[PDB]
């Protein structure tokens, strides 16, 4: 078929693209306007291999003005990843740009598939909607999200919904748990925590540390993602989480980076920061069922291979 | 005290406005831009009567060009009732005025409230974020939205329980369910269907006319809305429901209208239009224990009250 991936050039969508193109059946477009948190260098490099490749078209511009019609000429199937998705910096005069490209963005690529047969639209969406909450979280639980990032892309799913219902896009949902490993944008903490240990620089923990994720390794995340497309099952209108092998808190991650590196952290602890819950858990029975969806790196293997991208990338 | 309404020119706002300025402890300032679909015409007439008050102030402007800071510094109550309202016409290109006035104004307004020392922060939302349910809704219910406009008030409700959480803004949200009466927006059913039956002219139906409605008397809508200010008890970080006195389908409405015109109308059966649910049914359980809201308008004296208007005003 060929594959629309929006946002091709980020941490998730490089790695989407690479694994569809394993495939000899698959012909991928890529669509990247080189913004948000990580800087144009590293997306030139989370890409450049790919545009080796015959199979892959490549696309830099904003799907806000990019001719809808032209980019979705027969498409079979829409990975959504395209967004702006820091948690911690969506506040004041930050707004705006969540609004535009998580809100506006998923509005104008779901009027243009109104007149095209697409297979699926495979919408990627976050643990962030859910907000703060206690145990394992499934899919038929109520969000609340705790920050404006959170709210945008809860916009973004109810979207899928009204477009799904009305003019019958097949949508499926992705929530994705704390994605990690090599490629991870430079404002998530393993980024950051890796490069402040490389650098003998103090590790910047946001409250005390023992805030815990269900971190997902991305080759983890990649197998779930490829698996919502291969399924010949109907999960249309299904909103499936994608959560990893092996919670931790980030005290748990600093002691296994000092394992890996040999060093100890010098350890600077900052105020909490709004809108961030204090625990992620998901309930993957659903991914399980629907995807065979079985998430088999470690903490200490993905870890290693994080370590080493980010030594070897500075 | 002094109380801040947003959307003051519009229908409920102006009614609102009306409402607590009967109370002569209250200082009303209404702010209102003077968009969305009801014509600027109509909007003079309301800012007109509500201007005879003299604790009333008037401000005609665009809430995203205010300085909020120095508007809001002896506000005690905000009513942010300012929104684009119609569930028909939220889809293509007539989206993003919804996500500017909808989403970017509420987060606007709730950031210039993070260090205000307000009493309450009362948001006004719609039942239109439930989209579709089977029996009286609670608010404790998943909604999930048919419409953009849907789309676009439950991210300004996610938005208030941001704020409340991470900032203790003392927010209250209120989800009408269809008002009506004199004042009521050209673009609403009753508004329409009185003017065609006044003119011997075909009522537009959209669908079969089976839709229903739990239609709101303004004057209960407003009841309720002022016992959101005046309650004894506690309901900072409540959602609650504020329903009618009668649910009735467009058919039976049509009836009500020919006893009170004694007019026996021809219909127009239109195709069904996307985004609007079959049912709305608000569970009121929620605000007759925390408002003491019982609404006591019946349709035969509301639909009266708004045919009178509608005659008056044409
Ligand atoms: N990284 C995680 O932990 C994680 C977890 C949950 C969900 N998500 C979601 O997964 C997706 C991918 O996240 P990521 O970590 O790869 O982020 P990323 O920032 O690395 O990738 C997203 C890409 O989208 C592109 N983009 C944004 N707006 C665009 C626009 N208007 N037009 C064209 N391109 C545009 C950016 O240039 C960027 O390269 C996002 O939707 C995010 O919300 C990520
Ligand atoms: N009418 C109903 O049946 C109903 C039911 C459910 C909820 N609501 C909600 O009630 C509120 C009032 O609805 P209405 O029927 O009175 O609508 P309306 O259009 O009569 O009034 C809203 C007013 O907001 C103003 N406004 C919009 N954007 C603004 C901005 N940026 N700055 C300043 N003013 C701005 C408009 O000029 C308009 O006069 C809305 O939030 C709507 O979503 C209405
Ligand atoms: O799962 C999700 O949906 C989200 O996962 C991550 O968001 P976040 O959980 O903030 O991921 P990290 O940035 O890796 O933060 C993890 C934890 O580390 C903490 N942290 C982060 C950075 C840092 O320098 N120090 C620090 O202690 C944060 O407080 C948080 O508790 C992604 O950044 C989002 O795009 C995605 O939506
Ligand atoms: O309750 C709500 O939350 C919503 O109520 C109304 O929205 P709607 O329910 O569409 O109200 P009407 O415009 O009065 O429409 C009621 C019904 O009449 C039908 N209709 C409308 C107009 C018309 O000419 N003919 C007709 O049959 C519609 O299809 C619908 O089923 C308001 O317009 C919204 O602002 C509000 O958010």
């Amino acid at each position: 078929m060929k594959i629309l991936v929006t946002g091709a050039a980020g941490f998730i969508g490089s790695h989407l693209c690479q694994a569809l193109l394993k495939n000899s059946a698959y012909h991928v477009v890529g669509i990247d306007h080189f913004i948000g948190p990580t800087p144009a260098t590293l997306k030139t490099g989370n890409i450049q291999s790919l545009e080796l490749n015959s199979r892959f078209q490549f696309i830099r511009e904003d799907i806000l003005n990019t001719d809808l019609s032209k980019l979705l000429q027969d498409i079979d199937v829409v990975y959504h990843l395209a967004a702006i998705p820091g948690v911690r910096t969506s506040w004041g005069k930050d707004f705006q740009p969540y609004v535009t490209n998580n809100i506006m963005v998923t509005q104008q690529l779901l009027e243009a598939c109104k007149h095209i047969k697409l297979d699926k639209f495979i919408h990627i969406s976050t643990s962030s909607v859910y907000g703060e909450k206690s145990g394992a979280v499934s899919e038929d639980l109520l969000p609340i999200p705790l920050s404006p990032y959170g709210v945008t892309k809860l916009s973004g799913e109810h979207l899928c919904h009204v477009y799904h219902k009305n003019f019958h896009i097949p949508i499926v949902i992705l929530r994705y748990f704390t994605v990690y490993g090599p490629r991870q944008r430079p404002d998530m903490a393993f980024h950051r925590l890796i490069k402040q240990m490389l650098e003998d620089k103090p590790l910047t923990i946001f409250g005390d540390g023992t805030q815990t994720r269900d971190f997902t390794y991305i080759d983890d995340c990649i197998r779930g993602t490829v698996a919502a497309l291969e399924t010949k099952k109907n999960i249309i209108g299904e909103v499936i989480n994608i959560g990893g092998k092996e919670q931790a808190s980030i005290l748990d991650i600093i002691s296994m980076l000092e394992k890996i590196s040999g060093k100890s952290a010098t350890k600077n602890f900052l105020k909490s920061v709004p809108g961030e819950p204090k625990q992620t858990w998901a309930d993957i029975s659903k991914a399980s069922t629907l995807l065979q969806y079985s998430p088999t790196v470690s903490l200490s293997d993905g870890l290693e291979a994080e370590y080493d991208y980010i030594k070897q990338l500075y």
